[PDB]
C-alpha cells in the first residue's frame, strides 16, 4: 500500500509514534517518506548483504529474519516479510525497538541526512489529526 502524507500520519498516532521517545510526529512521517516514499512493499538490498523492509526500511542484519543475511540477528522477533504489510502495526513495533537502542532516529540513516535539524512539523500540516 501508497500511503497518502495524513493517512500515514493518522496510523502512525493511532499506534502510539506521536513523541515516542520525544520524536514528533513530523519525524516519523519524514523519515518514511524519504525511507520508502510511503509504500510500504519497498526493499532495498544493502552492500553487505542485509535488505532493508517497509515504509520505515528496516534492516534484517539486525531486526528481522528473511533467512538469507547470514550472522545476522532478529531483534524484533518477525519475518521481514511481516514490515511489508499494509497494516503497519508491526513495522511500527519494531521500529519502538530501534529508536530506543541507544542512538535514537539516528539509526535512520535518511532522518539523519534529510529530516533532522529541518522543520518536520511540515510533513503533518495541514492534516486532521
Ligand atoms: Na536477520
Amino acid at each position: 500500500k501508497v500511503f497518502g502524507r495524513c493517512e500515514l500520519a493518522a496510523a502512525m498516532k493511532r499506534h502510539g509514534l506521536d513523541n515516542y521517545r520525544g520524536y514528533s510526529l513530523g519525524n516519523w512521517v519524514c523519515a518514511a517518506k524519504f525511507e520508502s516514499n510511503f509504500n510500504t512493499q519497498a526493499t532495498n538490498r544493502n552492500t553487505d548483504g542485509s535488505t532493508d523492509y517497509g515504509i520505515l526500511q528496516i534492516n534484517s542484519r539486525w531486526w528481522c529474519n528473511d533467512g538469507r543475511t547470514p550472522g545476522s540477528r532478529n531483534l524484533c522477533n518477525i519475518p521481514c516479510s511481516a514490515l511489508l504489510s499494509s497494516d503497519i502495526t508491526a513495522s511500527v513495533n519494531c521500529a519502538k525497538k530501534i529508536v530506543s537502542d541507544g542512538n535514537g532516529m539516528n539509526a535512520w540513516v535518511a532522518w539523519r541526512n534529510r529530516c533532522k535539524g529541518t522543520d518536520v512539523q511540515a510533513w503533518i500540516r495541514g492534516c486532521r489529526l
